[PDB]
Protein backbone atom coordinates (compact mmCIF):
# COMPACT_ATOMS: atom_id res chain seq x y z
CA UNK A 1 0.00 0.00 0.00
CA UNK A 2 2.24 2.40 -1.42
CA UNK A 3 1.43 3.05 -4.83
CA UNK A 4 2.53 6.58 -4.49
CA UNK A 5 6.36 5.59 -4.35
CA UNK A 6 6.34 3.03 -7.51
CA UNK A 7 4.76 5.51 -9.53
CA UNK A 8 7.48 8.38 -8.96
CA UNK A 9 9.66 5.56 -9.60
CA UNK A 10 8.66 4.65 -12.66
CA UNK A 11 8.61 8.14 -13.73
CA UNK A 12 12.71 8.64 -13.16
CA UNK A 13 12.87 5.84 -15.49
CA UNK A 14 11.14 6.37 -18.26
CA UNK A 15 12.60 10.24 -18.07
CA UNK A 16 16.38 8.26 -18.36
CA UNK A 17 15.09 6.07 -21.07
CA UNK A 18 13.79 8.46 -23.15
CA UNK A 19 17.04 10.55 -22.40
CA UNK A 20 19.31 7.32 -23.06
CA UNK A 21 17.22 6.22 -26.43
CA UNK A 22 17.77 9.42 -27.87
CA UNK A 23 21.51 10.10 -27.29
CA UNK A 24 21.67 6.30 -28.79
CA UNK A 25 19.86 7.54 -31.89
CA UNK A 26 21.83 11.15 -32.37
CA UNK A 27 25.07 8.80 -32.01
CA UNK A 28 24.42 6.45 -34.85
CA UNK A 29 23.07 9.30 -36.83
CA UNK A 30 26.41 10.84 -35.93
CA UNK A 31 28.34 7.98 -37.18
CA UNK A 32 26.42 7.78 -40.41
CA UNK A 33 26.99 11.24 -41.02
CA UNK A 34 30.81 10.64 -41.19
CA UNK A 35 30.15 7.38 -42.90
CA UNK A 36 28.28 9.24 -45.93
CA UNK A 37 31.42 11.90 -45.57
CA UNK A 38 33.88 9.13 -45.88
CA UNK A 39 32.58 7.18 -48.53
CA UNK A 40 32.63 10.83 -50.59
CA UNK A 41 36.34 10.67 -50.53
CA UNK A 42 37.11 7.03 -51.07
CA UNK A 43 34.42 7.32 -53.71
CA UNK A 44 37.11 9.47 -55.68
CA UNK A 45 39.86 7.29 -54.85
CA UNK A 46 38.83 4.69 -55.54
CA UNK A 47 38.18 6.24 -59.03
CA UNK A 48 41.70 7.38 -59.87
CA UNK A 49 43.58 4.17 -58.29
CA UNK A 50 40.54 2.00 -60.42
CA UNK A 51 41.85 4.19 -63.00
CA UNK A 52 45.54 4.20 -62.71
CA UNK A 53 44.98 0.17 -62.29
CA UNK A 54 43.47 0.16 -65.59
CA UNK A 55 46.39 1.95 -66.95
CA UNK A 56 49.30 0.27 -65.77
CA UNK A 57 47.84 -3.47 -66.66
CA UNK A 58 47.24 -1.74 -70.16
CA UNK A 59 50.69 -0.55 -71.42
CA UNK A 60 52.22 -3.31 -69.09
CA UNK A 61 52.37 -5.18 -72.12
CA UNK A 62 54.36 -3.44 -74.00
CA UNK A 63 56.48 -1.68 -71.20
CA UNK A 64 60.17 -2.25 -70.81
CA UNK A 65 59.25 -2.92 -67.55
CA UNK A 66 56.61 -5.66 -68.15
CA UNK A 67 56.98 -7.44 -64.88
CA UNK A 68 57.24 -4.86 -62.69
CA UNK A 69 54.08 -3.39 -63.90
CA UNK A 70 52.24 -6.14 -63.99
CA UNK A 71 53.26 -6.81 -60.66
CA UNK A 72 52.68 -2.62 -59.79
CA UNK A 73 49.09 -3.27 -61.43
CA UNK A 74 48.54 -6.47 -59.14
CA UNK A 75 49.00 -4.30 -56.03
CA UNK A 76 46.74 -1.94 -56.92
CA UNK A 77 44.13 -4.79 -57.89
CA UNK A 78 44.03 -6.35 -54.30
CA UNK A 79 43.86 -2.31 -52.44
CA UNK A 80 41.09 -2.15 -54.96
CA UNK A 81 39.52 -4.75 -54.01
CA UNK A 82 39.98 -4.10 -49.84
CA UNK A 83 38.67 -0.56 -50.49
CA UNK A 84 35.77 -1.90 -52.17
CA UNK A 85 34.95 -3.82 -49.25
CA UNK A 86 35.31 -1.12 -47.40
CA UNK A 87 33.19 1.19 -48.89
CA UNK A 88 30.37 -1.91 -48.79
CA UNK A 89 30.74 -1.43 -45.03
CA UNK A 90 30.12 2.60 -45.17
CA UNK A 91 27.27 2.16 -47.48
CA UNK A 92 25.66 -0.10 -44.42
CA UNK A 93 26.41 2.05 -42.24
CA UNK A 94 24.52 4.59 -43.75
CA UNK A 95 21.94 2.43 -44.98
CA UNK A 96 21.04 0.54 -41.92
CA UNK A 97 20.57 3.81 -40.06
CA UNK A 98 18.16 5.22 -42.74
CA UNK A 99 16.20 2.08 -42.51
CA UNK A 100 15.81 2.86 -38.39
CA UNK A 101 15.24 6.06 -39.07
CA UNK A 102 12.75 5.56 -41.54
CA UNK A 103 11.13 2.89 -39.48
CA UNK A 104 11.36 4.59 -36.24
CA UNK A 105 8.58 6.86 -37.84
CA UNK A 106 6.85 5.84 -40.42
Amino acid sequence: ASLVGELQAADAEYQNLANQEEARFNEERAQADAARQALAQNEQVYNELSQRAQRLQAEANTRFYKSQYQELASKYEDALKKLEAEMEQQKAVISDFEKIQALRAG
